[PDB]
DNA sequence: GGCGACCCGGCGCCCGCTACGGAGTCAACTACGGGTAGGGGGTATCGGGCAACGCGGCACTGAACACCGTTGTCATGTGCCTTG
C-alpha cells in the first residue's frame, strides 16, 4: 500500500521538525516568529507578507523587509550545515 | 407410532514457516436533448519594488571644564664672615 506511513520517512520528518525549530530559536525572537508565519511552521497555513503585518503590527514593505532579512541569515553558512541533509 | 436402522445430508477438520513459475479471455443501433466542461476575454483585487521620513550608535563638536602634575614663585629661614 502506499497511504502506510514509512516509519523511517516519518521519524526524519519529526527530527527535521526539531532541528528547523531549534535552528529557528537560534534566530531573535521577532525574526524566528516573523519567518514561522511566512512558512506556516506554526499553523498549515503560511501568511503573506502583508498578512504578517496585522497582528504584529508592522507594515507590509517593513515585513517583507525582515522576511529578507530572515532568508539571508538562515542562508549563512552557520545555520546551514544541519539542514542541508534533511533537504 | 415410537423405535429402529439406515439413510442421508451436512458438516468439520485435514503439521510449520520461509521461498518459489507464468499469466489476463467469443455474440445492436441511432437519434435526440440536455448539461457540463472547457476555452479565452476581460476585470477587480492582492503582492512585490522604490522614494520620502524617522531613529540609534556613535561620533564629532571639542568646548568647557576638571584631574593630576609640574617648575613657576617666593618672603623667609640656616651658615659663614665681620665687628662689637
Amino acid at each position: 500500500d502506499s497511504e502506510a506511513v514509512v516509519p523511517a520517512d516519518a521519524v526524519s520528518f519529526t527530527l527535521l521538525q526539531e532541528q528547523l525549530h531549534s535552528v529557528l530559536d537560534t534566530l531573535s525572537e521577532r525574526e524566528a516568529g516573523v519567518v514561522s508565519m511566512r512558512f506556516g511552521l506554526t499553523d498549515g497555513q503560511p501568511k503573506t507578507l502583508d498578512e504578517i503585518g496585522k497582528v504584529y503590527g508592522v507594515t507590509r514593505e517593513r515585513i517583507r523587509q525582515i522576511e529578507s532579512k530572515t532568508m539571508s541569515k538562515l542562508r549563512h553558512p552557520s545555520r546551514s550545515q544541519v539542514l542541508r541533509d534533511y533537504l
